[PDB]
Formats: structure tokens, C-alpha cells, sequence
């Protein structure tokens, strides 16, 4: 309805040490805008709970389903759609992101 | 349907020269990835006609509408709501975007 601003410390990720956070900011449905922070030489693997469009900001990950890997670093976009079992792995200088998540 | 990696090459900036660009890479609807580039100095002003959440990934943009202007940084996101007049201005060393639009 009206237009707003996020950004990565809405997150208030000092809060949630660990290996990986992914938190949402804003509900636009619903439309999510979240931002993620992934500590070096993380990998998990998961099932795709909704559609996801992912931008690396900082770092570098690779993810891969089915028989397909890529990688991406600052600037990048990947795409997970719901259903697919995705692994993301960040890399040695770990990763930040922000991301879309939208239903069918 | 299937896990997706585009980048901002992908927009084949240097066929459109000119003061700004605005070009879409992939439609997931349509669920419409792209990437944006202004040149320094750039101000222009649209009525939305779709819902537009935009990240700057390099430079800076003021956004402007009603009463209200914000300034969005590397990292920082800005969404525009669809029907919403909307001023965007770039700053002096221009600006990179990435955004996702969608529809009602």
C-alpha cells in the first residue's frame, strides 16, 4: 500500500548468534523480504517450504538440487522454487543475503 | 519449476546505452526477475504499474512519493507499491539494482 525501506539490520542479527540465520523484515500474500547470514563452511540441505528468490549481497554460496550446482557471490540470483531439496553451502568468508519468499 | 542462477550480465547492460536501464532477466505470474542501472545524476518519476521490490546493489537512489523519501545504499531495498508515483534519483556515482516485480 504505501512504499518502504529495509534494510539488513532490521534484522537485528547480533541477536541470533549462530551458524546461519534467515529472518524476515517485512510482510508485503504474503510477500516476505527477509535477510540472511551464513557463518563460513556452513552446508544444510532443505526441502523448499515456499518459493524463494535469493540475492547474495556479500560472500559466496554454492547451491545444488537434483544433479545441478551453482554458485553464487555478491550480486547473484538463485532461484529455489517450493518443493525443490535444495543444499546451500557458503564459502570461507561465509555469506550475507536478502531474499523474496511469495505463495502460490 | 527448477533451481535458477542468473546474474546482471544476463541484462547485456552495454547494448543499452543511455541515461538508465531497466531489463528484465527471467520470469518465474509472471514473477519477473531484472536488473537496473543509472547513470549519475538521473532523476525520473512513473506511476507504478506493478509492485516493485528493488535492492541497490551499487551506488545509491533516493525514492520519493507522497510526503516521503528515502535513500537506499548497497544491500538497502526499496519497495513501490503498484499505482504509487514514485521519484527515483540517482546519486553522483550512479546506481546498480537488482528487483523482482509481481502481480495482483
Amino acid at each position: 500500500m504505501k512504499m518502504r525501506k529495509f534494510t539488513i539490520a532490521d534484522a537485528s542479527l547480533e541477536r541470533s548468534p549462530g551458524q546461519e540465520a534467515d529472518i524476515s523484515v517485512g510482510n508485503l500474500g504474503p510477500i516476505t523480504i527477509g535477510y540472511g547470514r551464513y557463518a563460513p563452511g556452513q552446508s544444510l540441505t532443505e526441502t523448499m517450504a515456499v518459493d524463494d528468490v535469493m540475492i547474495v549481497l556479500e560472500g559466496r554460496l554454492s547451491v545444488s538440487t537434483d544433479g545441478e550446482t551453482v554458485t553464487a557471490g555478491p550480486g547473484e540470483i538463485v532461484y529455489m522454487p517450493k518443493g525443490e531439496t535444495v543444499t546451500i553451502r557458503s564459502h570461507e568468508e561465509g555469506a550475507l543475503t536478502a531474499y523474496v519468499t511469495y505463495p502460490h
